[PDB]
């Protein structure tokens, strides 16, 4: 019973979280993500004010309100080529990562690991936080409060 939650940087406290390597998050489980690591969906200002201090990814997440990809640099396979903060428009389809936002973070670029899931609950899961150098922090515990979920 193992979750792996890869996680990056953060940048004016937002990050991106990937589950189990593929899209796999809804929304009301992205939210429930945020809140065990003290953080909450990005609000669209919140993502645009990270990507001026140098956020990007090429993954679909949430933010509240959205499904966004946001880039720096124009890239074919990201986000069809485009800057700015990316925002899906058609989809059939409703799992994502999720990217989250900690008002506790530093205001720039913080590329330091990710050491801890602060407000994890009591729970069964094996849950992993894998950062991008790789290095591991993990925790038994549970963050899904939607039983359809998990
Ligand atoms: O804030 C964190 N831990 C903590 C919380 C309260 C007091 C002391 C430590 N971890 C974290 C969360 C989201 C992004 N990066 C790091």
């Amino acid at each position: 019973n193992q979750i792996d939650l890869n996680v990056t940087c953060r940048y004016a406290g937002v990050f991106h979280v990937e589950k189990n390597g593929r899209y796999s998050i809804s929304r009301t489980e992205a939210a429930d993500l945020c809140q065990a690591f003290n953080s909450t969906l990005p609000t669209m200002d919140q993502m645009k004010l990270a990507l001026s201090k140098g956020f990007e990814t090429c993954r679909y997440g949430f933010i509240e309100g959205n499904v966004v990809i946001p880039r720096i640099h124009p890239n074919a396979i990201c986000a069809a080529n485009h800057t700015g903060v990316y925002i899906l428009v058609t989809s059939n389809t409703s799992h994502y990562d999720t990217y989250c936002f900690n008002a506790s973070a530093p205001p720039e670029e913080d590329c330091t690991s990710v050491t801890d899931l602060p407000n994890s609950f009591d729970g069964p899961v094996t849950i992993t936080i894998v950062n991008r150098d790789g290095t591991r922090y993990s925790k038994k515990g549970e963050y899904r409060t939607h039983q359809e979920d998990i």
